[PDB]
């Protein structure tokens, strides 16, 4: 009789499902699950809070293309990751949250951390089940991987009773499950593909919009071939920057407000008409704007704005279908058209207004001058993590991306507390790749001590914090008042000394020449670092 | 005269007795905090929603009414689910005010539009979304009502973003009267007489004092009950202080002895949960008789049959119990071998703990580092203890003398409440020292919140025990390729982290340095952190 | 080794907890639970739908004073009783819903009737747990009885996996639990009791209101002693009729709208200021009305109207406290007061306006003439079940009750589909007692075939149906139109022939003389019967 306990079955089933990384904080009763995960070949990363650990999991999934894993303590441990769990649902990102629970033999006794935690994750989960039998653990894991990756992706939660985790059983009595296949791709209806190309030919002022769904579909080659073979100006969403290099000739990112107001037809590829795109409604949009939609979630069609031609199914497959229809006709939107001309004139004018602020040298620095140094020195093959308000917002314009899936921001949920998790998760998915984590001072405080994880594991992560006074730029005079500012934080805080105390490199760049040197020094360091950037609390946030 | 929703919320809270609000502002709740300050509510801006909600629980437990937390829509509200549940686990009232999508933007994909109401229902005494702007004082008064009355617990109030900023004539607003404080209920006189009749027949009785006595404000009656009867009493972790821990009838030094040999147990304001080992063997005798006093009738007879059960306010019931004792004048014998054997096991176990407190080593141990804290902890200071052995051993070494002066993980064993409890305790008691003892694993959950104590200049002194992470980890464990799953940087300088945020820093590598570090930080008119590198192989047991 | 299966442990634990009756529809996997219940001493009643079976359980609890039990099939069986489960929550009535579920070995396989049914009952349940271990079944049952009876009473749901129900185990390994005690009574704060009597002495035009909470507290003797020793006119709620005999000299039931508008102070004993009492707000109430409240749920105080003196705790104990304060002073509200005089004059005038309609003889009958015969011939020791709209509403005025807990209506939830369940449940709790189930034709259709249960078990239940045209009185001309009436039902339906086909006695009373004879004939029958009463579709519903 060769025996095996529950925690080994969990870890072994995860490894058989292609899981390579796991994050979380150990404790009762999940400590052995992490120990078994390291023995089974899954690298464990001990975080300091369950919230960024869950964000690290979904980052590994989005970047790696398979599934990331988070481990949480029963009771308050699992419930501390509800927001990060919902963020994976808002962005349609798969993951697996593994959490302990009360022992079956201690149900209704007042057991340690005994609580109803299934109901808190169910409003956002593709899969939320409590293990009922020890010999069926691989089935629960296979079903968790299946519901999270297939269909519309989303987070999965697998609850494990405390007594099942430590219980042993003969190995031959364990019902193992085969590897859940990777998501399959569907072609769109050829009648809808022919109608989509037909509607584009009749468009007077068209505009292509590329969303993060194209990134998840790994359709960077096809979306560029479509944008280039049609000659239509495109507009990349925040996390779609990089699929097509942001310096492309047809990029309307500098004329975003212009192309969204004057477009008579819009090709919405892998994006949603949500708050990010102003719901496609006036005043930001043309009242009679036509919509061609490509989204493999059929429930997203015609939301807010009616869809003239809807194409559900895989973006990469449908883009290849649309290209074959284009190759049949050899069609091309006129290059000399005043639409491309008026968009180019609007883009260059707005780009020069941004160029004016970027060349403005100040001490303390401003948004555009500080972000200019990052854009100049960001490795094009690095991963850029941005979190905050205007710090994250303006970085969308200044910081260009040139490679697919190299930028991570707050996403469709606008969440705070994911910067450290995404950076730690990105560095774990790509061992040697450099990670730049730009954050505001307000965003940094949600998980500030997580920098120690980058020291304990020696991760090449470079943090850059804009201390402008907290949630918004608060002048020093506001803190002298009796009632301290509501969104104000210590203007004189030295987050580099915070990183220094945790065991990492420290930099306090107060001008452009100091920020230039502090960045290139942090890049050459084979480890973590934080560059404190005291920001002007009155810095202009518009060009 | 017009008024918007955010002002109505703040004015209603002020009318209900709310005096503090901890939150992280943002769309669409930023104006609520500003209105809270204009209506006379101290708003303490935090850096994360989880410690902000834990701070609201501390204000309620210490203040006696209701603390308030303000959360951003979507991720903000869902960042405090564990803290919201911790208030339910400890039966503590509070109010989590959260924004949400606008009513005009429902089913559009609005910013942070999500079902956050369902995530808090499993633990909420009240979870409702505002539907009418003019009815906000009704929603607030009903949130205060459900949280305080009955078995206390948290309440969640969801507010649509458009209602927060929508204006209306003030005369068209339905203001609600001040919700009264919870009423008291008397116990059945027949049950009270049987409880006294059961104590007389007990040969080895034991009183167990729980945090319900603290919530009941019954510290005067529970001490008058232990002395009138002469039974050795035992206080739960957060019950330390109701009766001063140096009482001549405290069986804390022989806890395992009294729980394993008592023939009868008087359960006051405590539950037979994991903390009390469910009242079951081997920690307890299988034939132990239970006399229970808990105003939640659903808690009687749990795990172990309750012989005589008394529901009703502990303070009022203890008055009945004393009134029945004042007739016969009965008292347990002083020379009884049960009290003598308890004193024999107690004075012996205390010597074993005292022996470990005399061992000076470099780095410091648990008992040596906790000895310097107990010698200098002022009796009228709020002591916050978070972690594993750091908190567990502090229940033994650190002494409490005033009622409701210790805050720990509670019945939920939650991690991430240390900073919030300390910031909430300092906000509740302005001119009062606060000591936040944390392990290095517990500190990382919300370490950046020390800047809040720097921003508001709170008299909070953090003390961190860096022993290698979640448990003691030798430096040799970090040299392997696979890093330890519960390990954290042994060389981490959390005092330099505090210095970077704007607070006083201290590093105590021995007992003499810790003695000077504590006495110095206690005289600082602001926050401070004492980093105590601990022996990764320190003695956990006496 | 003396073995025992799961279904026997459930039934034996229920019998040890004082459970005597069980209702429901058998099937997979709960059939053996009913068979074991009959062998363990619990009488099983096979219903035809899970909705009235659950209503029968809460009726047994309210009438018996302990706990009634309902048994439901997994999946759609349990989910068919969600409304009846919520009704027990709306009325603060205890019960236990026992339902099967998917086997643990078949979780996540698509098992027969596999579904998440815990989440549907949790918004209303005091206890909703799925059994996780076989040897701990008595603990689940003891905890279900405990949370349902103690504190604020309410429904409890106990889910049982299919494989645990049939699984056997050594009897010595079964962890049995002792009997959960009956609810304990609490005295109110003597400071609040002294203030309540103090406020009543200052009342100029007081009014006592007796709710069904006094019935649950079994305080019929104390509430009468208080109403009589204070001399204050009282007002009994619909299901509070009978605690004090409805022909009492101080009953203001005939002047309800008058006493609620002119009362300067109201003693709310065991009742809630909900929709039934017009929320205590104008125009139905005095704007500055003072409120003295007696409700052992502290969360109900000051709702809608502020409470001047609140007294939580047991009603019977608090009423005994208030009586001792009255006996100390010998206080009495003036009998000669114009308040008692104006209420008496208003009551006799309204009673005579009702007397006019009751003496009106018509064919088809009207509401007041048909209900007059029921009031004349209703046994004062029988149980009167009323369900419907005006049929149930007007019966509150015409049909008097003289004994505590003899009337059951729709309750605080206004639910339909409880008439048959309450009648069947009442006849099961009291074996030989006669039950009169008055219903409208619309109410009768929710569970019409349930009359067969009264035939199969030979229950002394007399059904009386008012066929007035459906949900409201619809004339025969309305059904001749193209669009059939929205709330209209067959005016010519013969529900007595429906009962006759099911095996019971039948009567079709079309006038007063026929209704008088049909009632007294149905009373002498040692079994079920239905009296069809074709009602005037234009019958006056107001005096
Ligand atoms: N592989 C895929 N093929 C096609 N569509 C996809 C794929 N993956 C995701 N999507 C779609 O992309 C959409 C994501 O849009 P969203 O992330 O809101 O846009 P944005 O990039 O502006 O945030 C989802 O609705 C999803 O249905
Ligand atoms: N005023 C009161 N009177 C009686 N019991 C109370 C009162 N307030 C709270 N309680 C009870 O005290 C119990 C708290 O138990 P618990 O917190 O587990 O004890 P501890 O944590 O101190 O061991 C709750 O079940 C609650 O019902
Ligand atoms: N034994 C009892 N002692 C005191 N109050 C009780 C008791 N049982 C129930 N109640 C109270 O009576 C109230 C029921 O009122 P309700 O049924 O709405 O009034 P009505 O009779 O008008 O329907 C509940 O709020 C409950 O708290
Ligand atoms: C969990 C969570 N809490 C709160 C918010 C609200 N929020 C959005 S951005 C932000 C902080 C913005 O400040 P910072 O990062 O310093 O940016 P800057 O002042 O440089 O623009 C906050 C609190 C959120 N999105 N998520
Ligand atoms: C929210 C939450 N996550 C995780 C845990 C599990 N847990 C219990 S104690 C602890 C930390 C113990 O470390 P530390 O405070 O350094 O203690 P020490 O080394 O002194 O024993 C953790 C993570 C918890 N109780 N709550
Ligand atoms: C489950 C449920 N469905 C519907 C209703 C709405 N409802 C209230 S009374 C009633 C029927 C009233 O008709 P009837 O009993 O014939 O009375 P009458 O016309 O004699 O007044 C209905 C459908 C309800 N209360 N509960
Ligand atoms: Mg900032
Ligand atoms: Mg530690
Ligand atoms: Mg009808």
């Amino acid at each position: 009789v060769a025996e095996i306990d529950g925690q080994t079955i969990i870890a072994r089933a995860l490894k058989q499902q292609g899981v390579e990384a796991m994050f979380g904080v150990v404790g009762i009763p999940v400590t052995g699950i992490a120990a078994a995960a390291q023995r089974e070949g899954i690298k464990y990363v001990g975080m300091r809070h369950e919230m960024p650990a869950t964000y690290a999991a979904q980052a590994v999934s989005y970047l790696g293309g398979r599934l990331g894993t988070a481990l949480a303590v029963s009771g308050p441990g699992v419930l501390n990751a509800v927001a990060a769990f919902a963020n994976a649902w808002s962005n349609r990102w798969p993951m697996i949250l593994i959490g302990g629970s009360y022992e079956q033999t201690g149900h209704l006794m007042g057991f340690f951390q005994e609580a109803d935690q299934l109901s808190a994750l169910k409003p956002y989960a593709k899969y939320a089940e409590r293990v009922e039998r020890l010999e069926r653990i691989p089935i629960y894991v296979a079903e968790a991987v299946k519901k999270a990756l297939h269909g519309v992706p989303g987070p999965a939660y697998l609850e494990l009773p405390g007594d099942i985790i430590t219980a042993k059983i003969d190995e031959s009595k364990v019902e193992w499950a085969p590897r859940v296949p990777d998501p399959k791709r569907t072609l769109s209806d050829p009648a809808d593909v022919e109608a989509a190309i037909a509607a584009l030919k009749t468009a007077q002022q068209p505009l292509i919009i590329v969303g993060k769904g194209v990134a998840a579909s790994r359709a960077e080659v096809e979306i560029r071939a479509f944008v280039e073979k049609t000659g239509i100006p495109y507009l990349a969403m925040p996390m779609a920057k990089g699929l097509i290099p942001d310096d492309h000739d047809q990029s309307a990112a500098a004329a975003r407000s212009f192309v969204l107001q004057n477009a008579d037809l819009i090709f919405l590829v892998g994006a949603r008409l949500n708050w990010m795109l102003h719901f496609g409604l006036p005043p930001r949009f043309r009242p009679d704007v036509r919509v061609v939609q490509l989204d493999f979630n059929p429930e997203e069609i015609g939301i807010n704005v009616p869809t003239e031609v809807g194409m559900i199914g895989d973006a990469k497959a449908t883009l290849s279908q649309l290209l074959d229809v284009l190759d049949r006709d050899g069609w091309r939107f006129p290059d000399d058209s005043e639409w491309v001309t008026a968009v180019s004139a609007e883009a260059r004018q707005n780009a020069e207004a941004v160029q004016a602020m970027m060349q403005e040298d100040t001490q303390p620095l401003g948004y555009y001058r500080a972000l200019r140094s990052i854009d100049e020195r960001l490795p094009k093959d690095a991963i850029f993590v941005a979190e905050g308000a205007s710090t994250m917002d303006i970085s969308r314009t200044v910081i260009n991306q040139y490679l697919p899936r190299t930028r991570l921001d707050a996403g469709s949920f606008g969440s705070m507390g994911l910067g450290h998790g995404f950076a730690i998760g990105a560095a774990t998915q790509f061992p040697g790749k450099r990670v730049i984590c730009l954050q505001g001072d307000g965003a940094f405080g949600f998980a500030g001590t997580e920098c120690e994880v980058a020291v304990r594991y020696n991760l090449p992560i470079t943090w850059i914090v804009f201390n402008n006074g907290g949630i918004g730029g608060h002048r020093a005079e506001l803190f002298e008042r009796d009632q301290k500012p509501v969104g104000g934080m210590s203007l004189g805080a030295r987050y580099d000394i915070l990183m220094q105390g945790l065991g990492g490199a420290a930099f306090n760049a107060t001008n452009s020449d100091e920020l230039d040197a502090a960045i290139e020094a942090a890049l050459k360091i084979d480890g973590p670092s934080l560059i404190n950037v005291p920001l002007d609390p009155d810095a202009k946030r518009k060009p």
